[PDB]
């Protein structure tokens, strides 16, 4: 409700030090020390159980490889819960992706993982205004905010997840879920502890 929601702000507020832009369907996660980088691709939902339990797992070792230049992430957002409607996955992959697009990295990580943390508290009981909202508390642009509330992105935001779904099915063995990680085209078997295959 209202009053639990200000308290994200103290709740999900870490700092970063990498950019984000979208690149093709991903949201690339990356910053100016990459070095070689390796590039690790995410395929996520953000109704899917896994996928939230692999954030939870994964978030704060991945900051750190972004941070220090040994990793290129892009985030691959998929849609497949909805199954074709306009649901909890799309309403919030376009949330996220206003902000990956339009806004800081700070404000993306920190709202991503609360769209992660939250899921079962939030999946079906939000629309874009009440995410636009929630974006605001965790220091959105006023633009950006807007945009949420309005959907600018939903119809971009529902081709990125179809690409990304296309992509996965070409790169993967054929079957489209979530989560999936590849690092270097290589789907990685234990995504849990992908970060330690990174030195």
């Amino acid at each position: 409700n209202a009053s639990q929601e200000e308290k994200f702000a103290e709740t999900y507020n870490e700092t970063t030090a990498f950019n984000n832009k979208v690149d093709g369907s991903a949201v690339q996660l990356v910053s100016d020390k990459a070095d070689k980088a390796k590039t690790v691709d995410i395929y996520e939902d953000f109704s899917c159980h896994y996928c939230s339990q692999l954030a939870k797992e994964t978030d704060a070792d991945m900051k750190k490889l972004i941070e220090d230049g040994k990793v290129k992430v892009n985030i691959r957002t998929m849609n497949f819960l909805d199954k074709g409607e306009i649901g909890h996955s799309n309403k919030a992959g376009t949330a996220a992706y206003t902000i990956a697009k339009d806004d800081s990295a700070q404000v993306y990580w920190n709202f991503r993982t609360m769209l992660m943390t939250e899921q079962q508290n939030i999946w079906g009981k939000k629309e874009l205004k009440d995410l636009a909202d929630m974006a605001k508390i965790l220091g959105a642009k006023d633009e950006t905010v807007k945009k949420i509330a309005d959907g600018t992105y939903s119809d971009e935001f529902k081709k990125i997840a179809d690409d990304n779904a296309k992509k996965l099915e070409k790169d993967g063995d054929g079957q489209v879920s979530s989560p999936r990680v590849f690092i270097d085209g290589k789907e990685i078997k234990e995504n849990a502890t992908w970060p330690s295959q990174i030195k």
